């Protein structure tokens, strides 16, 4: 038993991380088959950061302007192109360590593992959720751009995030592997601000089921509620309304514990209204909304 | 910027995990050079779990009683021996994926990455601290035994934990790679109970410095205190006394922020006495003691 924020083993992704240099600018890239993906701000000139012309800047560059480093070995760049906010660098050598992989765009509330990297070498791995305001709360310094977020099913890697930038509030923004930003942000240093965020109601319920499964049950009541009744409380405490599909994906967790989704909603309701009586749930003194229903089934069934 | 519980990339350890079967009993092993380490309770007969004679049980077993599986490939067992609570299985084939590695015994308060495994295949990675009561708060089910805890420096893996058992309170116990238990526990199903735990004062201070470095500073006061004054408060709130060596290893963090160790102690003091005013520090509503001084320097300096 026990419940901890848990990342996926990063080995299959570590064997795809390379370093990308264009000029003075260095960051990470993702070497899959004969191609290396990295953020397109790797070609920005120092003062042309406020509003860079990426089309103009990219046609200026040869294959020779891009150094692609994979240890103490230089991969050969034989083509430079752009898709949305990601460069693609064709190389003559395919990645012998290439795994079965898809590219996927995830939804707010959904989690992925981040492999934080600097100068091409993996540094640490941690779990993130895409917030409703389309940012993540990660940990990222200068050199971290090109770090990816991913999920693993069987032997297939689902890559869903590439790191680009830090917003004033200390939160992070990036795109999918097609180079499209999550949220309303752009890859220029123009003033941008994370919108107002909300609590991922379905994920809080999932985590309360994780509690019950691990014997943390002090907060369970036997009060009735309804979807409409619960949503009136949700809205008041800055929680997303619970939808019927949200109810449906908590079906597994409801089946295993014998506690109807709406019984757990009446428990979450009393927690919102009365607080936690200076107690913890799974060692947290607040309600955790960064674990999906899937995350709980996966970790409470190995 | 940003601060998250962060594990080490698990790739170098993933390439050492194998499956070990003796009879009906299966669990993980650690294939380094020509040897496979696993917990010695892998040879326990079903009813001989209360007080197993491990010396008697092990001499009963051939090399042929131990199936060692590394994918869809069976490694050849050419010798069975025991060191404390770990079996060692000699194999004819050395691990081609073997990395530069030490075995180390860590101290209470110190952190490591866990690679949770089932039937030899890595499942997830997370960060743990050895508690003062010599348990860890991990996440572990049937089949997880043989999962290891590790640290990485340069290209060298420091393996410091192997998983053995779950205590009644939902907390976990294991040994070092020499097979010696952390804490007063034994690898038999006799009644054992985690002692009383305490808060790792040096790690809370480290994490408060992590806060200040990431701009979370509402809790900083300008009150004076002394080591003796602080320890009187520490003792009252079930914190370990701060020692001069604890003061010394916070030197890096004190240098970088301009805040003397004892100034931060006066801040931790007021937090203990007055609480957190329903606020968070780095997104936690309680004081986190699972990050070492080293963990903070490493993550706030990439
Ligand atoms: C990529 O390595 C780098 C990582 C950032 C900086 C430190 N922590 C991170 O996550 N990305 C950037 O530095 C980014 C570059 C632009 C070309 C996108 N700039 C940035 O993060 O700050 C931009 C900003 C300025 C003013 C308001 C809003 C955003
Ligand atoms: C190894 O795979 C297994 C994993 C445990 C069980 C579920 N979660 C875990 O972490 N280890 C054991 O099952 C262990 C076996 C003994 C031979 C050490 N037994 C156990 O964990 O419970 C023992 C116990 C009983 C009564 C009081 C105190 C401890
Ligand atoms: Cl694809
Ligand atoms: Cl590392
Ligand atoms: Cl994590
Ligand atoms: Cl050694
Ligand atoms: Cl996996
Ligand atoms: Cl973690
Ligand atoms: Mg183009
Ligand atoms: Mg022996």
């Amino acid at each position: 038993s026990g419940f901890r924020k848990m990342a996926f083993p990063s080995g299959k992704v570590e064997g795809c991380m390379v370093q990308v240099t264009c000029g003075t600018t260095t960051l990470n890239g993702l070497w899959l088959d004969d191609v290396v993906y990295c953020p397109r701000h790797v070609i920005c000139t120092s003062e042309d950061m406020l509003n860079p012309n990426y089309e103009d800047l990219l046609i200026r560059k040869s294959n020779h302007n891009f150094l692609v480093q994979a240890g103490n070995v230089q991969l050969r760049v034989i083509g430079h192109s752009m898709q949305n906010c990601v460069l693609k660098l064709k190389v003559d050598t395919a990645n012998p360590k290439t795994p079965k992989y898809k590219f996927v765009r995830i939804q707010p509330g959904q989690t992925f593992s981040v492999l934080a990297c600097y100068n091409g070498s993996p540094s640490g791995v941690y779990q993130c959720a895409m917030r409703p305001n389309f940012t993540i709360k990660g940990s990222f310094l200068n050199g971290s751009c090109g770090s990816v977020g991913f999920n693993i099913d069987y032997d297939c890697v689902s890559f869903c995030y590439m790191h680009h930038m830090e917003l004033p509030t200390g939160v992070h923004a990036g795109t999918d592997l097609e180079g499209n930003f999550y949220g309303p942000f752009v890859d220029r240093q123009t003033a941008q601000a994370a919108g107002t965020d909300t609590t991922i109601t379905v994920n809080v319920l999932a985590w309360l089921y994780a509690a019950v499964i691990n014997g943390d049950r002090w907060f369970l009541n036997r009060f009735t509620t309804t979807l409409n009744d619960f949503n009136l409380v949700a809205m008041k405490y800055n929680y997303e309304p619970l939808t019927q599909d949200h109810v449906d994906i908590l079906g597994p967790l409801s089946a295993q514990t014998g506690i109807a989704v709406l019984d757990m909603c009446a428990s979450l309701k009393e927690l919102l209204q009365n607080g936690m009586n200076g107690r913890t749930i799974l060692g947290s003194a607040l309600l955790e909304d960064e674990f999906t229903p899937f995350d709980v089934v996966r970790q409470c069934s190995g």
